[PDB]
């Protein structure tokens, strides 16, 4: 399928144990996509002081449309030293590996895969 219904666990930035997906824009987008497929991907909601606590390059999920079965359609945009790779809508959060942190909520998304 071109789209996949996911429920992403929302993690507090101070709980996150693995604070990014790797060391290049291509690697983090690759890794984010694999973890999203494997159900091992968390979401951190972006606010003042969150991004400096995570590792660049960043992977964002961004709203791609204005929401089937409650799932907001999203796509991936990466960011390194203030340059973004991809063009999309509003940020829903920054993706990180999920290694068993307890979530505060779930974000239902329909991921363009």
């Amino acid at each position: 399928k071109t789209h996949v219904q996911l429920s992403l666990p929302v993690l507090q930035v101070r709980d996150v144990l693995v604070r990014g997906f790797g060391d290049s824009v291509e690697e983090v987008l690759s890794e984010a996509r694999q973890h999203l497929k494997d159900g091992t991907c968390g979401l951190v909601e972006v606010e003042k002081g969150v991004l400096p606590q995570l590792e660049q390059p960043y992977v964002f999920i961004k709203r791609s449309d204005a929401a089937p079965h409650g799932h907001v359609m999203v796509e991936l945009v990466a960011e390194l030293e203030g340059i973004q790779y991809g063009r999309s809508g509003e940020t829903l959060g920054v993706l990180v590996p999920h290694v068993g942190e307890i979530p505060v909520a779930y974000r239902k998304v329909l991921l363009r895969k």
